[PDB]
């Protein structure tokens, strides 16, 4: 029949309470078998309608059930996948008015009002650019409300929707997303990019990792390079999740593939080249020594080829490629790079108390220096203990023990430093065998 007989009756059905009955009326209308034929501009305006009376009643299996059917018989047209999108698009923005009006269902509601609109908008050429949008809104919606499962869930939503889209690029059919195109890339980079972002903020570093992945598929049949504002955002992720994951020489990369991008920035100070440029010289100071095979057992192998690298490198390698990059060791911080005389050059045991006494003074004031002093305790006192293994047979474990003794804040207990020794033997960096009876040690 009509649309305005159809917006007629659902106004009456309301006003006798019959609220329900007013939107399964509107329901009705909108698939019905002669939608195919109409003028999807001149029924738009009933499924607006439906939408209206659906959020209210909180129907979303009804809602759903009404625009899944409603494209079907839609779809036919451009204008018609038009009117689907722009359906979508009115769906959206009545959910996300009542959060704003607004409760536990309520966001639950409005997580499966994300979820519905692009699982309806998924894979389909002229709907890119709504389902596009959609994701940043959902995702934008996830970090605001910490709605960490729901996040997940999404993440993996977006996987199975890529996996689809390969599947039916060699298809050739119309409407399909064309995965050959940059546009297209660019968008589902962008996507696969906040991804990550969020995944970072919300402190879930598995998903993290995994969006890495996720990022890097996309990065390789991506032609058309990123914007360079949105790529050193995610470098500075990447430093941050290997931080966290322990994998001290990807966190360094990451932090060159930052530097090497942000020397490139019209708006970048000299004063943050300066603190820059230190923190990845000392990330790579305080790298454990991988001066001897590992013992060995490692899950993020896989990780050097997801940041572009070829293989593994050392920490003596990456160290030398920071060195010699001037655009990198020019702007490091003199005391860094006496500190690398100091324990990577001319290292003597005898002295480097010492030598670092007098160096952490004007150290610890750094601000990056503070969240590296255990590695590089760590890496120091395993150099103390090689060397002492070269200076002595049979050394008393005061005198050892007093020897490996840094000085603050890279002091520790006897207890803790006998603790080192013992870890340094087991990674056979030195064999020893230590008699509790006579407080000694000895290397043999």
């Amino acid at each position: 029949f009509r649309p305005e007989n159809a917006i007629k009756r659902a106004d009456e059905l309301i006003s006798v309470g019959e609220k329900q009955a007013a939107l399964q009326s509107l329901h009705d209308f909108i698939t019905a078998r002669r939608i195919r034929w109409a003028t999807p501009s001149t029924v738009e305006p009933v499924v607006f309608k439906f939408l209206e009376i659906g959020v209210e009643l909180k129907k979303g299996k009804l809602l759903k059930d009404g625009l899944h059917q409603y494209k079907k018989l839609i779809q036919g047209s451009t204008e018609g996948l038009v009117s689907v999108g722009a359906v979508a698009r009115k769906f959206i923005d009545l959910v996300e008015s009542k959060i704003a009006s607004e409760i536990t269902s309520w966001l639950r509601f409005t997580w499966e009002s994300y979820r519905a609109v692009l699982d309806l908008l998924r894979n389909n050429a002229l709907l890119e650019i709504t389902y596009s949008g959609v994701v940043k809104k959902t995702m934008h919606f996830c970090l605001k409300y910490q709605r960490k499962n729901e996040f997940k869930r999404l993440a993996e939503m977006l996987r199975q929707h890529l996996d689809a889209a390969n599947y039916q690029q060699s298809k050739s059919g119309n409407n399909l997303v064309d995965l050959s195109d940059a546009d297209t890339l660019q968008r589902y980079l962008d996507q696969r990019f906040q991804q990550v972002d969020v995944s970072v903020k919300l402190e879930l570093w598995h998903e993290a990792y995994r969006s890495i992945e996720d990022v890097f598929h996309l990065m390789k049949i991506s032609k058309r390079a990123p914007k360079p504002s949105t790529l050193a955002n995610y470098y500075e992720n990447l430093v941050k999740v290997f931080f966290v994951s322990g994998d001290p020489l990807l966190h360094t990369t990451a932090w060159k593939k930052f530097y090497k991008l942000y020397s490139t920035n019209p708006r970048a100070t000299e004063e943050e080249f300066k603190t820059y440029s230190s923190t990845i010289f000392l990330s790579a100071i305080s790298t454990q020594l991988d001066e001897i095979p590992s013992i060995g057992y490692d899950p993020h192998l896989r990780m050097y080829r997801l940041l572009n690298l070829d293989a593994k490198p050392t920490r003596k390698e990456m160290l030398q490629s920071i060195i010699e990059d001037e655009s990198i060791y020019g702007k490091v911080d003199e005391e860094l790079k006496e500190l690398y005389d100091i324990i990577e050059v001319n290292f003597d045991v005898d002295t480097v108390k010492q030598q670092l006494e007098n160096l952490l003074v004007k150290l610890s004031s750094k601000t990056y220096f503070s969240q590296y002093i255990a590695p590089l305790r760590d890496v120091i006192m395993r150099r103390v203990f090689v060397a002492a293994s070269q200076k002595f047979t049979t050394v008393s474990q005061s005198e050892l023990y007093k020897l490996a003794t840094l000085p603050a804040p890279l002091d520790l207990s006897a207890w803790d430093i006998e603790k080192s020794l013992l870890q340094a033997a087991v990674e056979d960096y030195v064999s020893i065998t230590i008699d509790h009876e006579s407080a000694k040690v000895t290397f043999a």
